[PDB]
């Protein structure tokens, strides 16, 4: 059925027309219903100079093609749904949009048989609107992770959007309070990386939404705390072949394949550019100076290393048949991430890259001593690391120069600031 | 034969908590939605045991919460959602750390003696203002304010809302009161086998916390909130039955108690110092009023290694026959580890046919000086220190009783390096 | 021949302030009476290490410093104060890890050559609000402020005491500016021989820190202490006499420069990288305007591993023959380690006939983007690893090289922590 039809039965007086920049930023047209024929079929136009697309005020309109099968009626306002969308340049799939891309690299491997499928671990804080402070005055213990308590006062959002997610199919199975005050994170069923993209895409915008209808705020934003700890996308992945089958399933060590552990060896190999993607913000890099790890550690690696069941180290390796990439953070793009991860991995399954010894120790304490490799310790370095990576670059194309380019812009406004701590401690140099 | 999943949907439950209880007391809960819950009461939910208070590594595998089915308590104040008790399992293994754990290890042993332990608890608690700076009601000022007729009806729209709960709940409640201390509360109901015991006071706790909230106000179960007022106890009582169905503390002898009852108490008394770091497990737990001439409230709490009678003024009261009630523990007592150590010491007296000593007819706290009677531990750290050195306490509650003691030290730690406004106003002129 | 307590008694000084500087640039002292002076002087004020910046334990015996006759200065703002630089002695020995004492280590080793250096600095500071939020004068906010005659008069009475006083203590004043900057001012001396300068320049921040305080203001020599306006150099001129008084940077090349002048340069060339670690010593000394357009007072940084010519935009400038100014260091130089590594860097060029490389007589700011030059490094961290690697001026700065990159490190760990207003308003939304 046409999008047109749909809005008659479904009473969708709107549409979302959606696609995601190189930023993340969800840009969007609003279409009234006797619009959406055309529009699905040539596209929404929008000067992609406008967006973060490095484009230019000269060239034509983009036109943005929704994807028919991502339609989300807005869950709180059903009479809107949502449409993600390919940008399109010149007659051409736009190979600068991080939809766009992923789909490129998603191609290559299904050319292989190869169909890479992941879930995402969103984590987020419920937040005051002006965002000085988490929304909950009461939630202060050191050790919240899982506070009942803190749980149920925030029950209404919280089983709203749970709600939300189990009739939009998306299967979610559990929320829960995260390690840092004021932190939550719900958890949904993996699927297509296409499909969960979307949702990613899709639920960044409404939790923050149905937070606001409540009077609160959410944030993705992987420091938003000095004195606590961040937001992950913990990413869980694996590859199967279209008649069915898990690739990552085997009979090696931890009931993973060869292709497992060379898919793991690409991560591995390739993991000082994937951080830039992955942790793609100047804030990305703040950590707790913490002696005697905090609880929350556990939200971001610390060295190029796996794995076991183990919540210490870069990649996990949660049970048979997948890998869990600790890596990303809340800022992560839900497209460009599972594209250079889907690239890494690749990589590694082509060169069948070796991912090492496999260490079996708490890599935040007894990982002192062992010569681990160390991630990259800020935006510009992780950048660089991308960028002298023929690999990663070449896998996402120009999104990747595109990438670089703002995130050096972005350095530079950073380079310009002072903190608070710095005047204090050198005022009296 | 109980299946969540088909009672989720008879009874209109969306979301379950699945929650299990650390060594600290604090709830962890998890939020699934009813989909979920037939894989979660098989596998359990995932949780980092090192996020709570369970001595773990960021390390470890994430321990499986194993819910209860049995345990299940649609809230009644919003019955969309079931409340689970669980059981942390690691490993393939029940983890011997957490709390419910460490308790039904302590009752299956008991019970393959058939002696099987039944309590009531009387957890006082203070309605507070949400800032916690004062208690909820203004007007409830007066020196004797215990039983206040004028004070509890002020409250009565959240004592009542939370007895009907438990009448519904089958506890079977049977009186609310006003406690001694202005703004105290408390509401009791049933004794029953301690597990049951033990999970309806993990319940009640939340459940009193949350309508308060809902109410505008705040309850705290902290065993000293104000400084110029008396505190919270968790008053016990205990008895050991047979599969049967025979109440073994029942006797001929003095107070209608058997032997097995003294021999338990014997165990009460011979255990005491260690005990009070579990059932007394706060810093906070040791602070008292300085009074010359006693107080309405002094009874909340117990100064010596003694028994008993019908006496509100020692360790352990003798109510009435069949039972023996434990004054020592205080609001902050682990619903699962208080259980769990009394039992301990109860069960070492019976097998050594422990002696309690002489019991004591007077008022101990005022002719309690004289008597040559044994104190009990007067702070945290030396209480601590009596539980680490107590065999059968420690060999009883397994490695939750080192975990238990590592953070208490810690807690401890940080005390010793706050200010009291009474020293800095004492002592800046020395 | 000098003797304290004579002077003490003929100037009618009561107290001395025995002095030394730390590893991070912190003035440490001690005030003591004259009646103790003289067994002061011979045996040294005791402190304990551990105490200031220096890398030591609690365990080690105090610290001797012992002063430096020589440094005597009434304090020109309250003459009944003596103040004195001191070496700090440990187990009887000077210790390397004293900034004073590793500036003399490497001036004795040149001098072993009949090679002897000359400085003189440009110290810029602002003149700032007490609680340090602004900058004093509210009135001082013209875009292009440099040397402006009205700022600069009205900030007359402290600069001129301050001038008046540098002028009484014999250090060849000759010029006050208002800098480029808002708020920002600067005051020049005669050059003199290193050891000189550095005590001078110690004593100079204290100076006008304590003169701007007593007019209700504040100085700071903070690097960048305003996110909207450019920072504070220590841009310093370098010279090397033989005993005998001949200026061997003076010759017949191009610019009046010798050989060993440009072999001098070829060394500071070489070892810039590791050098920006000690005269860029702070978090702080990194952050810059985002301007594409340059800025008037973007002259107080370099950019680039280059030189030169009477050009403000590079590294090093000629400013004229029988000279070189490094342009590097930043207020927050240590005013020892700052002329001991620039030594130490010099004198491995004159000893390698290191090559500077070509002179660049270009706008660096500008047409500096095509023109191939190696960058200096970005952050903190950055430097501090090229200056561990560095063995010439780990190696010539002794253990206080290592003690100052421990130091830096454990503050970047802390600034690493920090968030910047900017990222949370940028990334709040992501
Ligand atoms: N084979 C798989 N491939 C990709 N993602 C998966 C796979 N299996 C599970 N996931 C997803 O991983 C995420 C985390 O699952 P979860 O069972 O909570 O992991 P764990 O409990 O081990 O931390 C979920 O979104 C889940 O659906
Ligand atoms: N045989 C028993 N064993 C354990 N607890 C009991 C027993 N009998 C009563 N209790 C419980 O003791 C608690 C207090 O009972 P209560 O009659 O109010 O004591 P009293 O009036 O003597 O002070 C209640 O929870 C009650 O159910
Ligand atoms: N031969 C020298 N060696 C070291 N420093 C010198 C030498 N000659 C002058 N200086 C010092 O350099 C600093 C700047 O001098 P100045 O004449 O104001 O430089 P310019 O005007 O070229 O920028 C002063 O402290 C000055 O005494």
């Amino acid at each position: 059925t046409d999008l047109a039809s749909i809005a008659r039965e479904k009473g969708i007086e709107f549409f979302l027309i959606s696609f995601t920049d190189l930023l993340g930023v969800q840009r969007a047209k609003l279409v009234p219903a006797r619009a959406i024929a055309d529009m699905a079929v040539n596209g929404a136009g929008f000067a992609g100079f406008a967006a973060w697309l490095d484009m230019s005020p000269a060239d034509a309109d983009i036109l943005a093609i929704p994807d028919p099968e991502s339609l989300i009626q807005l869950p709180w306002k059903p009479s809107v749904g949502w449409l993600a969308a390919d940008v399109h340049f010149e007659g051409r799939p736009f190979p600068k949009a991080p939809r766009v891309a992923l789909k490129s690299v998603l191609a290559r491997a299904a050319g292989k048989d190869m169909h890479l499928k992941h879930g995402v671990e969103c984590e987020f804080f419920l937040i005051q609107p002006d965002g000085s402070a988490i929304s909950d005055p009461a939630d202060t213990q050191a050790k919240p992770c899982y506070d009942q308590d803190a749980l149920m006062r925030r029950f209404d959002v919280i089983a709203e959007i749970c709600s939300y997610m189990v009739d939009l199919g998306w299967g979610p199975y559990q929320n829960d309070h995260e390690d840092a005050n004021g932190q939550f994170e719900m958890n949904w069923d993996y699927a297509d990386a296409l499909v969960t993209a979307d949702r990613h895409a899709f639920f960044k915008f409404m939790v923050k939404s149905v937070a606001e209808r409540h009077g609160l705020r959410a944030t993705f934003m992987p420091k938003p705390f000095a004195h606590l700890t961040g937001n992950g996308c913990h990413t869980h992945l694996s590859m199967w072949t279209a008649a069915g089958d898990n690739l990552f399933e085997g009979d090696g060590e931890l009931g993973l394949s060869p292709t497992a552990y060379a898919f793991l060896g690409g991560l591995i190999g390739h993991a000082k550019g994937l951080t830039a993607v992955v942790n793609p913000t100047v804030n990305s890099y703040k950590r707790l100076n913490a002696p005697v790890t905090v609880s929350g550690a556990t939200w971001s690696p610390n060295t190029i290393t796996y794995g076991g069941n183990n919540r210490t180290h870069m990649v996990r390796i949660p049970d048979a048949g997948r890998l869990e990439l600790r890596l990303p953070d809340g800022a992560a793009n839900p497209y460009l991430m599972p594209a250079a991860i889907l690239a890494a991995g690749l990589d590694g399954i082509e060169t069948q890259a070796d991912p090492g010894q496999r260490l079996d120790i708490d890599m935040y304490v007894e990982g002192h001593s062992v010569e681990a490799e160390q991630l990259p310790l800020n935006l510009l370095d992780a950048v660089r690391a991308l960028e002298a990576d023929e690999v990663l670059a070449g896998g996402l194309g120009a999104a990747a120069a595109a990438f670089a380019k703002f995130k050096r812009a972005e350095w530079a406004d950073y380079k310009s600031q002072l903190t608070e701590w710095e005047r204090r401690t050198t005022l009296d140099c």
